[PDB]
């Protein structure tokens, strides 16, 4: 089954294309190829500074009569320097204009941490400390709600929120919209059982990012664990006559998660979609879950003093 039901009545494709680190030089072709081999879900963000070129590819394929807009599920995220109430609509409209779209299917608060407003996406002081803003999760949420009520986005959600921060929103007096999605890091080294359990028990759909371990993350150390090269996972792949990436993509799919693997390589975009023709076994699933090391690709020491830093909490 290709799509999962959101609490706003819309259906979200469970496999989408990630675009973080897809060079503007190469992401238009990536998205074009993706659409051609069946992707309908693209995960974007303003901070990825490639939304224009993503938009280029979508516009063309609409022009080519390959897909219709209603068939596409486009996601973007509000960046941290835009959490102020008065900045949210603008930030959304910039993303929309960049993507050459009239609406987004899903708009996420990218991180719970508000940063000092300005051009700089990551304002720092002088001990690697991020300069926060005097914003909070509740007021930002209300600003997102307004986006729905003005037709700019069909659904809103969060990303990198811990369970207490999700609770804050759920329990907000005067809540208009429940978050539809919480997009978090998830893979066999960070299996997220308690947070998934929590969100799923709230009717909030979970999207797994960095499902392949983000080998191209710009802060990688050669000593860090490498999922795509893990022998134990290669072994599971070979018994299924699939690649390790295919296994890493299929795994969250069988946990009722959405997954959004990134590639700019045409061969890999096509391969990564070919995951609806095999099933991981019960023994495979518990084996992969047992690799959890609580290891994060995405966690900034420069943010660990921010009041809304998400990862002090167990989950
Ligand atoms: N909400 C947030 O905070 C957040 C944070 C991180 C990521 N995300 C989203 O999640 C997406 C996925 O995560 P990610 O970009 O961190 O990393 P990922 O999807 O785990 O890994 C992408 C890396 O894997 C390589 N790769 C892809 N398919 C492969 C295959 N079949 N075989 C071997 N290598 C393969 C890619 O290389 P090539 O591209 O060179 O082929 C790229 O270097 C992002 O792009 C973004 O959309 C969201
Ligand atoms: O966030 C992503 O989607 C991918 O990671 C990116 C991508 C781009 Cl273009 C620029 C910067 C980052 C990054 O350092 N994200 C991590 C991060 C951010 C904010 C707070 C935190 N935090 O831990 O509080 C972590």
């Amino acid at each position: 089954a290709s799509r999962i039901l959101l609490n706003n009545g819309a259906k979200m494709p469970i496999l989408g294309l990630g675009t973080w680190k897809s060079p503007p030089g190469q992401v238009t072709e990536a998205v074009k190829v993706a659409i051609d081999v069946g992707y309908r879900h693209i995960d974007c963000a303003h901070v990825y500074q490639n939304e224009n070129e993503v938009g280029v590819a979508i516009q063309e394929k609409l022009r080519e009569q390959v897909v219709k807009r209603e068939e596409l599920f486009i996601v973007s995220k509000l960046w941290c320097t835009y959490h102020e109430k008065g900045l949210v609509k603008g930030a959304c409209q910039k993303t929309l204009s960049d993507l050459k779209l009239d609406y987004l299917d899903l708009y996420l608060i990218h991180w719970p941490t508000g940063f000092k407003p300005g051009k700089e996406p990551f304002p720092l002081d002088e001990s690697g400390n991020v300069v926060p803003s005097d914003t909070n999760i509740l007021d930002t949420w209300a600003a997102m709600e307004e986006l729905v009520d003005e037709g700019l986005v069909k659904a809103i959600g969060i990303s990198n929120f811990n369970h207490l921060q999700v609770e804050m929103i759920l329990n907000k007096p005067g809540l208009k919209y429940k978050p539809a999605v919480n997009q978090i890091e998830c893979h066999p080294y960070l299996t997220q059982e308690k947070l998934i359990q929590y969100c799923q028990s709230k009717g909030i759909v979970v999207t797994a990012y960095s499902p392949l371990g983000s080998p191209d993350r710009p802060w990688a150390k050669p000593e860090d664990p490498s999922l795509l090269e893990d022998p134990r996972i290669k072994a599971i792949a070979a018994k299924h006559n699939k690649t390790t990436a295919q296994v890493l993509i299929r795994f969250p799919m069988q946990r009722n998660l959405v997954v959004i693997p990134k590639s700019v390589t045409p061969e890999r975009i096509a391969e990564n979609f070919k995951v609806f023709d095999f099933e991981l076994s019960s023994q495979d699933m518990t084996t992969l879950l047992s690799y959890n090391r609580n290891w994060r690709v995405c966690a900034l020491l420069s943010c660990t003093s921010h009041k809304d830093y998400p990862f002090h909490e167990e989950f």
